[PDB]
């Protein structure tokens, strides 16, 4: 009934709680190595629940820089640049919570009883569970930040790119 | 809620309907390239919702032999023997149904709002679930098969290596 709550939950512990504390010593292996990355994971929550199916970005101004390297399991996480006025303003490992796409994909499917005007409540809610659960997390060590938002709901214009510099400049503050 | 439901439909949106168009032709391949066998993904659902950590399975009667090999998504699907008396009798890609160990951590989470004595409830619901979805989904073209279990109530002797040669065995006839 309450879907959103057990997607939350298993996204944390099937994926958040394995890959956020190793995720520091792969970006200090970066910066090392290979205009230095920020320190944390940013995922981005559109309460529309729309992820595209290629997991890239529309945003000309968020630039796909290149994969994180590695620490049975390969993750695949990319490293963006943050474009504002032509200019390279911030450095990031940003991901969509593709448990999105999921309630996104149930509402289609006649047989799950997920209706489709549901979708912004589950997407809500879903952000609400992984906010408390992410407060009370022990690999949550100041290593992952949501960055949750909805587009304006009469379709006027929308910056990611802004919204990602937004959270990235309070961390520098 | 019924937080199963919900883990089902992922398990299927997420994995199962990206992984099962592609394994027969891997599998194929394997028969070709590196004793057949067999063309369906066994997919262990252990009604006690124990999972071993390290997804080996204890029984030395299942002994691995191989991973399959690929066909940024690496899937990681391992080829074991079945034995009987001594016999190699079946061999098949084999694995645990995840979201059940899932149910297992949520259960143990005081935040999560999982009571431990509902975890073979919500096991259940899963395996309904999944093969409610399964039964009328086009990736699954014969190649995969569930296979749920409860071992004895008075902890006596179960051989899992003989509860999946008997979905083999049904296979073949
Ligand atoms: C599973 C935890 C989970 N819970 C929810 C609601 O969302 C997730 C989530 O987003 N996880 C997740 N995100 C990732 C990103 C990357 C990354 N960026 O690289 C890498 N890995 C990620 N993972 C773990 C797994 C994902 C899919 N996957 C599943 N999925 C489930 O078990 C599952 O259960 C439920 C209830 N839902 C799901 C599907 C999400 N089993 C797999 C087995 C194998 C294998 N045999 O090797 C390989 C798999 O994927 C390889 C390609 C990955 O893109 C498998």
């Amino acid at each position: 009934f309450n879907v959103a709550h057990g997607l939350a939950w298993s996204y944390y512990i099937g994926y958040l709680r394995l890959i956020l504390p190793e995720l520091q010593a792969r970006i200090r292996t970066y910066n090392q190595h290979y205009g230095a990355v920020s320190q944390r994971l940013y995922i981005l929550l559109p309460l529309d629940c729309g992820v595209p199916d290629n997991l890239s970005m529309a945003d000309p101004n968020i630039r796909f820089l290149d994969k994180l390297p590695q620490q049975d399991r390969v993750y695949s996480n990319s490293i963006y640049e943050l474009l504002e006025n032509g200019q390279r303003a911030g450095t990031c490992v940003l991901e969509y919570a593709t448990p999105l796409q999921t309630l996104f994909a149930m509402s289609q499917y006649s047989q799950a009883g997920f209706s489709r005007e549901d979708r912004l409540e589950q997407a809500k809610l879903f952000c609400r569970t992984l906010e408390d659960i992410l407060a009370d997390a022990p690999e949550s060590q100041n290593n992952c930040r949501l960055i949750a938002y909805q587009e304006p709901a009469d379709d006027s214009s929308f910056s990611l790119s802004q919204e990602v510099l937004r959270h990235l400049r309070q961390e520098e503050k």
